[PDB]
């Protein structure tokens, strides 16, 4: 037999369904979900690290002027310097003293550390969901991992669980995020080889290997000193390590909805919006006939105690004439209060637990195939902080018989029936003005 | 200077476009496209492939009954039948007569030849489309590969050409495809693990190396012969090898623009519909200035043949009086009609080639920054089928002062002007008749 329902996205929340099949006893099943995973789909664009320079010895030749050359290589830059004239340690240098001629140059690469820590940039899109869900009935508690799209059944013991494909898919992402080491970011970073220099982007590189830069960071040569031998050099300063002080806050604070997030791959957990449905391929060994389905009759329930509040603070007692022990099923019909227990004992009186965010509830309730109802009045709780959540529904509106709204009808009553006398006093006289 | 144009996508068909910047020569640009490929993404769902049963060696024991492990494997099912006599080769077997007892098992797994012959489902999203075009000009013949989304820049000698996004991106493909060897289908596929048994989806698997698979084609064990040895078997007769003969028409039949597959990477080619946006960034060693500009003037154009068709049938002569010798450019300003070389020569007369489908067309045709006019009229030609395309825009509209609709204004004038007269001599008595 087959069966669809939807059960509420939101960790560690009961929920319960039927089955009711013909002939046969009833069968109720629950539903709960322990965990939610999130995924995106991801492909590279480039990378980032810091950088490092280098300046090679430089050279002189005296009284024979210079040519330097060209080499391939990311922004390498030759210079030529004439007049100079240097003072070594030892004495002077040499002699040449009008016509001497000198070179410089230097060049940018990586640094050694970039094999450890980087920071690089993706793309995201369309993105999959799977979830983690305890099912439990009959005589089996179990436990069931599952893909979201509708697409992938799972085996228990007969039976074929497939799952609705989704309510909507947004996600807590943009199309361009940027991660480095732990939390995600989000940022519009420059698209390629359009850095400008100081701000983050300033060395590029797709998948990280070697033998391809982008940089551009202005180097420019200067007139070394009046008797001394050293190089100069100028520069705008690094582009990573003034990004990773003075930074933003992170996507770890800013996140929607409790989505927590932790990435070698990159994730969104627990992520609490909307309804996930079901559906029921169920199997033919877990009911019962009728052999040892006992008869009920004569169900009447009252009411003791209630409170709103956040947990079971609703207890009911019942009673029944039996006529052979076993074991029923119980549930309420109503959207307004959910029971707790999942199966009542046999024979006498016995007790059942809900709980109900609303001034007075009424719904009927049925351990086993006969029917029945209790209502109650109820009062709030003196506190205003709890530690855990959430088990009802949230629906607090009025019933259609309370002490609150019978004075409704009085004075609606009332009021609807003043002009009743008004209006044929009106017309009793109106027919005798055509005389 | 910068520039923007559009063309056309259909393969083998010439367009051309301008710049007139100033003080300099004009210069023509013609743009051919020769190949047009589409790439979808996907992402694998499952596959299938052909089984086979096997059956291993069953068990007697006598004056002894039984009893059989159950063991992890898709489909494992254990019988157990009593009162068995069996009669062997050499003489009767085992003689514990009355109180004999015979159990069997088989299981279902995947066959030798999966490794080589399969049939996947994938998952269709949107997609992008790459281009080769041929531009040339000036004195140079050049051919570009080039992607399609905005992004990709590319170089000739100095200039820059980046092209538009689409006009529009649908494609001839719906959101699920099922690929087996060198076609491609358009099913509607079970989601997973719901293959009821016969049809297509009876086995699956995901990544096609080992250990899951999903099995139901109703296994049961029958009871052996009286007097004999075996394993009888029973079962619904497979579902892949009662696919691939009673199948469809596949899809490279019912294509729906010429657009035709072949696939070790799925692609859609030579697909002809709409147009693609160009820009141009033009550098500007490729112009003439003055120096080796001729100069023409008193140009008067002729005509002296026609027919519509479908290729260059259209001959026109050239008259000017020259200074110098070189080398100038043409052009016809309009739709109507395509000109087909790209540089007239210097002194004298010159002809050119058109072509126009329509049945009296009139234009405006310029070498160099002189320009001038010549119409004709024309005839259809005496066939009906050819074996090669359309060489003009397609469009057969009536001219502004032909032979046929000399006739509409001579008409609708003498309509206009016999109401004239009648309409004023209503009113020269209409005044009179207020004496």
């Amino acid at each position: 037999y087959e069966h669809t329902a939807v059960i509420p996205n939101q960790v560690g929340f009961p929920y319960k369904a039927h089955v009711a099949r013909e002939g046969y006893s009833p069968l109720t099943l629950q539903m709960q979900v322990v965990e939610t995973s999130l995924e995106p789909t991801l492909n590279l664009e480039y990378i980032t690290c810091d950088y490092k320079t280098k300046v090679p010895s430089p050279y002189v030749k005296c009284c024979g002027t210079a040519e330097c050359r060209t080499q391939d290589k990311p922004e390498y830059k030759c210079a030529v310097f004439t007049g100079v004239y240097p003072f070594m340690w030892g004495g002077a240098y040499c002699f040449c003293d009008s016509e001497n001629t000198q070179m410089s140059e230097a060049y940018v690469e990586r640094a050694d550390v970039c094999k450890h820590d980087y920071a690089a940039a993706y793309r995201a899109h369309t993105a999959s969901l799977r979830a983690k869900i305890k099912v439990t009935y009959g005589t089996v508690n179990q436990t069931v991992e599952a893909y979201v799209n509708g697409d992938h059944a799972v085996t228990l013991a007969g039976t074929k669980f497939i799952f609705g494909p989704v309510s909507t898919a947004w996600t807590p992402f943009d199309t361009k995020i940027v991660v480095y080491k732990g939390e995600v970011y989000n940022q519009d970073f420059p698209p390629y080889g359009a850095g400008q220099p100081g701000r983050f982007g300033d060395i590029q590189s797709r998948t990280l290997d070697s033998k391809d830069l982008y940089a551009n960071t202005g180097l420019k040569l200067a007139r070394p000193a009046a008797g001394n031998i050293h190089v100069p050099y100028t520069q705008t300063p690094s582009g990573f390590k003034t990004w990773q002080k003075d930074r933003d806050s992170p996507l770890n604070a800013k996140a929607p909805f409790g989505c927590t997030i932790q990435t070698n791959p990159v994730r969104a957990m627990n992520c609490a919006v909307g309804n996930i449905p079901v559906s029921m391929d169920i199997a033919d060994s877990a009911f019962t006939r009728l052999t040892d389905a006992p008869i009920i009759s004569e169900l009447l329930c009252t009411v003791s105690t209630c409170t709103h509040s956040s947990d079971f603070g609703g207890v009911a007692v019942l009673s029944y004439k039996v006529e052979k022990a076993g074991r029923c099923d119980v549930h309420s019909h109503s959207n307004v209060a959910v029971l707790q227990e999942v199966s009542i004992e046999a024979e006498g009186r016995s007790v059942i637990h809900f709980s109900t965010a609303s001034a007075a509830p009424s719904f009927i309730v049925s351990v086993c195939s006969s029917r029945a109802t209790c209502t109650a009045k109820c009062e709030p709780p003196k506190d205003h902080v709890v530690t855990y959540p959430a088990n009802h529904n949230g629906i607090t509106l009025p019933d259609l018989s309370s002490t609150a709204m019978t004075w409704a009808q009085h004075l609606a009553g009332g009021v609807g029936l003043l002009i009743a006398l008004a209006v044929l006093i009106l017309v009793i006289v109106t027919c005798i003005t055509l005389r």
